């Protein structure tokens, strides 16, 4: 095995059985099928390479901003391995579920996954570590770094060596994880520290505000100044209202012996700073993380905790950075067994939730497979949600494997908790599975579902949290239910669907809400739209409404975020695009207030965080239109 | 086509595949999987083993996603440079050059990395205060304004660096650059006064610390600080200023004293948590018998009491520092802004076992195989000269890493064990030394190798230097290559990487005398370890035996005394923790010539050669 008179060839240890398989695989759907899925000559080490290096020449072609944009070769060395590594992990997740359902289950799932059926997320990092968490840093404060087992660290004393233990754990647990690091109480621990240094006369007290402003900027500059890629590490801040701090902190301590909800009044006065200092340090330089959440709790028509939602609403006039996530109980989150918590791959998640994996069914697909017949639909529907949930309790066994041999700290240090991590079930293409059924309409009020297409996604929601349900005593672990981002699964399932069933699947590409953005329709069915099924996927939604021009006045904005909450939306934002020069300042218009330059690039909610379009353009390019095989006078031979 | 065919097919010329069918025929699957190109590229079987190592004996998930790739970027990388070399020097030139890679005759260091980026240098900090992070395009960084966001910088720099190259990340000049914060903060009011002292140390903390906490892998990144004397400050920033416009030169006291504070601080804080890095060098002008420098030379003599962990850097001229020129040395000690793009060692004990014991087919083989090293030096920097102009290799086009400061280097290993084979060492009343005929024999070797590498610069248009280089891991993979095609002919585990190997037992003296004599010709890339059975008792003696040894014309070195540690990572000697209480489990020592737990060498080392390191009594 390994590499193996000329013809030099790598040869991977595989059962017979799964190369049989492969191999089936292959001759039934041809080698684009393969191809597009990522396991075609993608797996050419050395093609891989000549093309990779060659790029740069290539986007200064095509792309006014590839000087920003451009790739080094920290890139290199994280990106070759990948298709090896889904490889891998494809065949070991065909493995865990031969061993658990037979063979029959494990190749309807590997066939399911290569031909788009379902999506399994982060496939180059299945069968190695999980996907996310919303942390607390209370392990951080209590117990230093005990995750570097090679040097042992004592615990902060102070606010400059907690920041650096927060920009450390936050790079660490990027390597230990696929998805978000969320940091929805930084706060709560960061106002100790001010506290302490303040009442010890390490912060000077007519330098206190500088202090933590420095601090502000050390940390939110160091998320957003990448050591390998061109990419931080996502990660995610909360506004935690006064009713999430009381319910959440209930009898918890800072390590002085003080209540935590005793500080509720700074801890708040801190975030509300941070919010402020951060809108003003976009006109300095324009940056995406942390992403910007505000918890608020909202019940029977009012905000319960009314001047947190008043300072929200006025900060985000300038904007418009920070997301609503709406909740009408704090029962779920008190002083944090079936799991609940919300989860949300944009922000939001509650302290101490996370997912190990999502796997995405293809709704499109299945709409495909049905000819219009919705009973024939549902019935689809439900055997592919159980294939999915077999592949999810496959991956967590084989992340518990992971754990019983030492290779993630975070669940052994008790900072990721895989009993308060979900499996998702995820969903695309709701919008194109119903216009495939012939279940979309377009009246007065623009594009919608039919009375019947709203019943059709009831329907389909409704089977899914069944199912997920009816998982939870069949696999002794949760399923939550995601309308994934799907930045790239949005693409490549309609490829693969077009691929196999030509000009019936029209679309370009699948929406990640339950309206398509750039669908032409009244706010209002928007609104009404994510009332009805936000609570169906327990707020694993988001909603994005996109502004042509900012909110004149503070009034007209929170009169209609109390609109929106009233009528059930969980998670939403208000979009504005925002400016920027080639220096980096944010602004509105087509010439910078800061420098006089012009305006070179935008920045804007896609899938519901701020990012430059010219990154997202550039990434979609990437696996939209993949490029034909060229050779030049070197790689000709 | 390519790739998932099931096997996986990579895109080779025919003739790099009828090569390696010939090379696997000649030397058989055994060749191969000693150098890496056998089953490691068996991604499943790499996997399993790797997540089952824990599992099946007596590192974390992130160490597997750069261990993985490695074979795969190695075997690139040689095929990369096989075809360079083939457009540069012909099919012929650059066969012989893959043979030899993969027989063992010669290393191609940092393999897998060897085609895709560079290995060092030592940077000075001045781009980092004057312009940021420009390397980061993504996102516009101001320049630090406070020493808070100075020290941020630092370690953003570092952590970037050391994915943008292969070895160590040099930083002589960085208190030359702290100072001017510390300074600045004092005047705004920043530190109270009062708490000044607290104030430096805690980021003395916050940097040391970072730089000991790896964020991936069971390692940090390689980092090096070098104490430098008055002499070294006043000639290397001569007209230099900083951003307020004030001269450097006008603040040498306060860079010294600076420089003295952290070395304190250091020392104490051992005790507290023992680490590795920065790895501490001073650098210290030395002409005449005399330090021009006393005070420094002093300093350091007094705070290495304690630990012995300075390695010091011995000059007799400044002029290089004030067709390249100043020191690079993979260990420490190298000079402000200077590199090596890559490292191809050629193995001693290879030709001895080829000569027969003539000494003039020696040489040939010697000559001829240098060539083929600087023949393969020129391609890799052909090659990072393509990653450069491609836009993959930023810390080039920002100036904080600069091709034309950067050697090729010929490196060397195994100097006594080949010397041996010839018949050329003895056994005295002194213990084990050269032959007056094997001095000889290593001063031809050295010079046949100083000749080519001189001529190297006309041929090629760049600079090599030499080093007899740490070989870590080289010294016990190029002899177990050896024992494979030589057989009992080649009795070494390990081979040496200082002149007498440590393991030898002989007179301190003979150690000095040699690296007093080999040292120059290799420009200082190397280094000397005198291991101690214990502390050095009077700074006076000590003082003494360092200018004894600067006299005979070392360059580098370092005293060795075991340093115990407990299962909480205290640093102290004896076998109880006077903090903790708690029984020694562990001990530190230089590898090489930096400080690691004796542990975490690797298995050959920990199992052969440093049981048998030899520690002196008496000096
Ligand atoms: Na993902
Ligand atoms: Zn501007
Ligand atoms: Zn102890």
């Amino acid at each position: 095995s390994g590499l193996v008179g000329s013809h030099m060839k790598v040869q991977y240890s595989f059962e017979r059985e799964f190369e049989e398989l492969m191999s089936d695989l292959l001759s039934k759907y041809g080698y684009e099928m393969f191809q597009m899925d990522g396991l075609g000559d993608q797996l050419d080490v050395v093609k891989f390479t000549e093309d990779f290096v060659r790029r740069g020449i290539i986007e200064s072609t095509i792309d006014a901003n590839a000087n920003v944009r451009v790739t080094n070769i920290s890139t290199y060395f994280i990106e070759i391995s990948k298709p090896h590594t889904y490889l891998y992990s494809l065949y070991r997740i065909w493995q865990k579920m031969k061993e658990m359902f037979g063979k029959g289950v494990a190749d309807e799932f590997v066939e399911a996954q290569i031909n788009g059926a379902v999506y399994l997320h982060d496939r180059h990092h299945a069968a190695l570590m999980p996907y996310c968490f919303a942390y607390t840093l209370k392990p951080i404060v209590e117990k230093g770094l005990p995750f570097i087992k090679t040097i042992k660290s004592e615990p902060a004393k102070h606010l400059s060596t907690f920041i650096q233990h927060v920009i450390q754990f936050v790079m660490f647990a990027s390597n230990q994880s696929s998805g978000a690091v969320g940091l929805p109480d930084f706060f709560v621990w960061m106002w100790y520290f001010v506290k302490k240094d303040l009442k010890e006369g390490i912060i000077p007290r007519d330098k206190l505000d500088w202090y933590i402003e420095q601090h502000f900027q050390i940390l939110t500059y160091s998320l957003n100044q990448p050591i390998r890629t061109t990419q931080s590490p996502y990660t995610n801040f909360t506004y935690l209202d006064r009713n999430y701090i009381k319910a959440i902190f209930e009898g918890e301590r800072y390590p002085d012996g003080s209540l935590i909800t005793d500080h509720v009044e700074d801890i708040i006065a801190l975030q509300k700073h941070y919010w402020e200092w951060v809108s003003r340090e976009r006109e300095r330089q324009m940056f995406t993380f942390p992403v910007l959440t505000a918890s608020l709790l909202y019940k029977d028509g009012k905000f319960l905790d009314e001047d947190s939602a008043r300072f929200i609403n006025k900060i985000n006039m300038k904007w418009q950075d920070t997301n609503w996530y709406i909740s009408d109980s704090i029962d779920a989150v008190a002083s944090c067994e079936k799991l609940k918590g919300r989860m949300n791959s944009i922000g939001g998640s509650d302290l101490n939730i996370g997912s190990f994996k999502v796997i995405t069914v293809n709704l499109p697909r299945i709409a495909l497979e049905s000819g219009g017949d919705r009973e024939k639909y549902l019935q689809i529907l439900r055997h592919r949600v159980q294939l999915i949930k077999k592949a999810l309790a496959a991956v967590r066994e084989i992340i518990k494997e992971r754990i019983s041999e030492g290779l993630l700290p975070l669940y052994e240090n008790g900072l990721m908790l895989l009993n308060r991590q979900y499996g998702t079930i995820g969903v695309t293409g709701v919008w194109e599975s119903a216009s495939i059924m012939g279940l979309t309409t377009e009246d007065i009020d623009g594009l919608k579902y039919t009375e019947e297409g709203e019943v059709f996604v009831d329907n389909v929601l409704d089977t899914i949290r069944e199912e997920a349900e009816k998982g939870y005593h069949e696999y002794g672990f949760t399923f939550n239910i995601e309308q994934v981002p799907a930045e790239k699964a949005a693409v490549t399932l309609a490829q693969k669907d077009r691929f196999l069933f030509g000009e019936k699947q029209p679309f370009e590409i699948y929406s990640n809400q339950w309206v398509p953005l750039m669908a032409n329709t009244d706010v209002l069915n928007r609104i009404r739209y994510s009332g009805k099924w936000d609570k169906k996927v327990s707020g694993g939604a988001i909603l994005h409404i996109n502004l042509g021009e900012s909110f004149k006045t503070e009034e007209e904005s929170f009169n209609m975020v109390k609109m929106i909450a009233d009528m059930g939306v969980m998670y939403f934002a208000f979009n504005t695009k925002i400016s920027v020069c080639e220096d980096g300042h944010a602004f509105y218009g087509e010439r910078c207030p800061v420098c006089g330059k012009a305006k070179v690039d935008e920045y804007m909610r896609i899938v519901g965080y701020l990012v430059p379009v010219s990154a997202f353009n550039k990434e979609r390019r990437e696996i939209e239109y993949p490029r034909r095989q060229f050779y030049d006078s070197l790689t000709i031979r």
